C-alpha cells in the first residue's frame, strides 16, 4: 500500500478514545453525547427564560 493520510497511522498505539482526524467525529458516542448535551443546554435555556425572568 501507499500512505495518503495519516488518520491510521499517527499515534495509533498512543492516541486511545481520540482522533488525528480533520472531522471532529468518527464514531456514534461523539455524536450522541454532542446531541444530549445540546438537549440540555436548550433546556437550561428555557428554564431560566421561564423561572428567572
Amino acid at each position: 500500500a501507499m500512505e495518503k493520510v495519516q488518520y491510521l497511522t499517527r499515534s495509533a498505539i498512543r492516541r486511545a478514545s481520540t482522533i488525528e482526524m480533520p472531522q471532529q467525529a468518527r464514531q456514534n458516542l461523539q455524536n450522541l453525547f454532542i446531541n444530549f448535551a445540546l438537549i440540555l443546554i436548550f433546556l437550561l435555556l428555557i428554564a431560566i427564560i421561564v423561572m428567572l425572568l
